[PDB]
């Protein structure tokens, strides 16, 4: 009952899942504009729960190394907290040819992360704590 209308509530936290594709920066705006954030996963439950809810389509989160080393979006420390990079990633790949490694996260279609180039518009994941 504390979730807005469209927003989804799991763990105490209310979630809203876009329908449509935005530069990470772009996404980023849009979350916190909404007083919310890209989604910040913590947990394998909260992990599967986002999963179900995109299905296979890959989808920015609220996790990014352009300023240097792995953040999350609230200041959530990402050292010691929950990961689920596909294997091999983040591997900053240069190779797509558009400037730079690969600096901002998303989920991949079968649900693992993986590192990609901002730009790319994706879907997205707006999060807010009740
Ligand atoms: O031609 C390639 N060479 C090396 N790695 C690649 C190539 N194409 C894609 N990748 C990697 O695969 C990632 C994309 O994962 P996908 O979007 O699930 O295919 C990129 O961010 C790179 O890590
Ligand atoms: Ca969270
Ligand atoms: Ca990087
Ligand atoms: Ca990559």
């Amino acid at each position: 009952t504390c979730c807005p209308v469209n927003w989804v509530e799991h763990e105490r936290s209310c979630y809203w899942f876009s329908r449509s594709g935005k530069a990470w920066a772009d996404a980023d705006n849009y979350c916190r504009l909404e007083d919310a954030h890209l989604v910040v996963v913590t947990s394998w439950e909260e992990q599967k729960f986002v999963q179900h809810h995109i299905g296979p389509v890959n989808t920015w989160m609220g996790l990014h190394d352009q300023n240097g080393p792995w953040k999350w979006v609230d200041g959530t420390d990402y050292e010691t907290g929950f990961k689920n990079w596909r294997p091999e990633q983040p591997d900053d790949w240069y190779g797509h040819g558009l400037g730079g490694g690969e600096d901002c996260a998303h989920f991949t279609d079968d649900g693992r992360w993986n590192d990609d180039v901002c730009q790319r518009p994706y879907r997205w994941v707006c999060e807010t704590e009740l």
